[PDB]
């Protein structure tokens, strides 16, 4: 029964010493070499008096610099906006070690996947949940399968479009496939709430696309749209215009007018 | 799967429209009012589940004498006579949500787990909430007693140990409740016969034990609600009321692992962990 009460609340012991060294000088340099892993635990998993190491911030520089794609070794991340550099480290370390645990303990794929998410708001872990809550759909369509995660993706949307476009194409893509799944299930009043939602966020990063160069670029690894929809597209338009082409007896010409509406309005008040 | 994947709880649904009348209007006499006609537990999931802007709309000035107004009104079935007082250094709404998701998963214990786990959960993680820790802490202790196997108490041991520091900001209970746990621990080892360990949990339960000396005198308010003005009885397996009575009986039990050089390496570090980050 243990296991049920602590979920996801263990600090790897070998981090208790630091955080007590922590909780200067030193600790720049005892921080310096716990492996990536330990390091985003230690921020991730400290009392919330701890967690405020966020004057070390050369430190993180020098960390967020360092990080690369093995796919691409041309590719360097740029500033994450209003995210620390120390927690778009510590956030993509986990989604990493997430990816890793992936095929040998899936315990693990839930738990560093949740952190990544929830407690540095990282994109991939976001993408990486909602690509794993649709497959989960794809297999077993039932109401409230596509119930669970259509309640998911509304729970953690302005959550999410703090990565502005791509976090809205990301949103735009769960409506999508959640009116797909409707449809099927011949709920077709809901299927139609998705792809007038769907337009919604697709309109949204269409405002901040101008906004978010660095989110993009960080996003999609410097390498445009295509991948931010399942149409391989690299403008919003290209989306929007094979989208609606698809959709056109559930987005009418007032229904995209009220989404669009909409997403002016959080353009309007809550962006810049 | 999904559930697996979605660990913690997901936004109410009754809480999707009061969580726009609040992001539209800020606070409102219309907010305010709606606010107060929500039920204790839709209001603290309100607080635990919604997104930043109502989190610091919740949060903001002009709700506060809303949260004080609904943290006096906070009372206990049996004891018609206990105000609670100021839970400062932490706010009278986290208070308020996590001591009510805590009596929240008081009701779940037996129609439904996991609905234990859950709203327990929130309770410590969100708001920490010390008597979701003590409850966390007896049913993880409980379930050793149950289950004596060395990999349950290095379970025990590594939730004491990782949140060691959380359950500190309750100041003297606080150290008195992870006394407890070290205590409980130290004995689950002897009866294994790991020694070493046994050893080195009465060691952090003396350390324990004299962090809650040097921290009583500042602690009026939370041992006030920590044993809701009952003193520090039930805050220890002896039911004394005296942390000195409680090192002297602890002493007692482990002279064999509390030898004079051993408690003065660990009153000192409590010391050092007293004078650094509380005084």
């Amino acid at each position: 029964h243990m296991a049920s009460m602590i979920k996801g609340k263990l600090m790897p012991n070998s981090l208790k010493d630091v955080q007590k060294l922590i909780c200067t000088d030193n600790v720049i340099t005892t921080l310096s070499r716990l492996k990536p892993f330990d390091l985003a635990m230690l921020k991730a998993t400290s009392d919330n008096k701890v967690k405020t190491l966020l004057e070390l911030k050369p430190f993180w520089v020098n960390k967020f610099n360092k990080l690369r794609l093995e796919k691409d070794h041309i590719f360097q991340f740029r500033n994450p906006d209003p995210q620390s550099r120390a927690d778009f480290y510590c956030g993509y370390v986990l989604y990493l070690a997430a990816l890793k645990e992936k095929q040998k303990e899936i315990s693990s794929y839930y738990d560093y996947l949740n952190l990544s998410f929830t407690t540095f708001n990282c994109f991939y872990a976001a993408q990486e949940i909602l690509t794993f809550l649709i497959g989960a759909c794809k297999n077993d369509t039932k109401r409230e399968n596509i119930d669970l995660l259509y309640n998911f993706v509304t729970s953690q949307s302005t959550q999410i479009q703090e990565h502005k476009t791509p976090g809205c194409l990301l949103l735009a893509n769960a409506y999508f496939y959640l009116a797909g799944f409707y449809l099927s299930l011949d709920l077709k009043a809901e299927s139609i709430e998705c792809y007038k939602e769907c337009w919604g966020q697709l309109h949204l990063a269409q405002l901040l696309e101008t906004d978010s160069e660095r989110e993009i670029h960080n996003a999609y690894f410097n390498k445009g749209l295509a991948t931010s929809n399942a149409f391989g597209l690299n403008s919003i338009s290209e989306i929007k215009a094979r989208c609606l082409d698809l959709a056109s007896e559930a987005l009418p010409y007032p229904a995209r007018n009220v989404m669009e509406a909409n997403a002016v309005k959080t353009f309007e008040n809550r962006f810049k």
